[PDB]
């Protein structure tokens, strides 16, 4: 008949984000180091690197890339931002 089956082609591949963080809030989700940030990484399967560049004659903050897949790093992107963000009732009494 038309033998004509394409669509094929796809070679290696990651993902990436990139999302404004709270320098403040950077030290919270980071840790002495970075031991926080890398167990994020296994929770939602994605790589976690916070960027510096030394951020010079701009707003305070520092952009965090997520590397990984296009599926998973939208997760981990909100696990983050969700860290640094901050409501009006808090659980905790403190």
């Amino acid at each position: 008949g038309s033998s004509g089956s394409s669509g094929h082609g796809d070679g290696p591949g990651n993902a990436v984000q990139e999302i404004m963080i709270p320098a403040s809030k950077a030290g919270l989700v980071i840790g002495k180091g970075g031991e926080t940030i890398k167990q994020l990484q296994e929770r939602a399967g994605v790589k976690m690197v916070m960027i510096q560049d030394g951020p010079q004659n701009t707003g305070a903050d520092k952009p965090l890339r997520i590397t990984g897949d296009p599926y998973k790093v939208q997760q981990a992107k909100e696990m983050v931002l969700e860290l640094i963000r901050d409501q009006g009732s808090g659980p905790s009494s403190g």
